[PDB]
């Protein structure tokens, strides 16, 4: 015999990996009282991509606590009741989104390359990091001649929005210089790559 779905359905955002559900349930009184042997099934997936695996869990209470999310995701749920042998449909769908977290990964596979025919001007690659936990805002690129100086005293080199290339003029022949990248996001800066070296060619005559 067929169960009614829960209702009012709805997703409370607490964290950037923590999201809480709460429904109501049309065949208890206005107060709510769980007498019975009755357990709702939570279900959730990333809205995309359409065709993505349900995680699910059950609670014996008229909300759950839905963990280990990623940061800035968009999440569908939905919830059923089953009271012994005696179940429902899946009820409404409740979206939510996780909050950014600050990238905790620095840029991958950074590259640099001479600009064709212009050996004092060098092009810039990268990739975004692995855990970007957010839309990234920006770039930071330092470079410097010594690799042992100190960051403050590094030459920054800004890169607005996600871009992952950027041009450097004006530099010097013959000279190995050194390459740091960090990410950033509306949250702040993530960790910086580990230096990479390139020397700029010397010229023939
Ligand atoms: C919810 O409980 C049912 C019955 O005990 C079980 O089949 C299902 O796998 C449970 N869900 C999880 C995520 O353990």
């Amino acid at each position: 015999t067929p169960m009614m779905p829960p209702v009012g359905v709805q997703a409370s955002i607490l964290s950037h990996d923590t999201i809480r559900i709460t429904w109501a349930d049309n065949s208890l009184p206005k107060h709510q009282k769980i007498t019975d042997s009755r357990y709702y099934t939570v279900r959730w997936k990333t809205n995309i991509p359409a065709n993505t695996k349900y995680k699910n869990a059950n609670a014996t209470t008229l909300s759950y606590l839905v963990t280990g999310l990623k940061p800035n995701t968009l999440y569908e749920f939905s919830v059923m009741v089953t009271k012994g042998r005696r179940s429902s449909t899946w009820s409404m769908t409740a979206h939510g989104a996780t909050f950014e977290l600050v990238p905790t990964s620095p840029p991958k596979d950074v590259t640099v390359v001479s600009k064709e025919g212009k050996p004092r001007t060098i092009i810039v690659n990268w990739q975004p990091p692995s855990e970007a936990n957010g839309k990234i805002t920006g770039y930071i690129i330092y470079y410097s001649t010594d690799v042992n100086a100190e960051i403050h005293d590094w030459v920054i080199e800004p890169v607005v929005g996600n871009r992952l290339t950027h041009q450097i003029q004006e530099l010097t022949l013959d000279t190995p210089y050194y390459f740091k990248i960090q990410a950033r996001n509306s949250k702040g800066m993530g960790p910086m790559s580990e230096a990479v070296q390139f020397r700029t060619p010397g010229t023939k005559h």
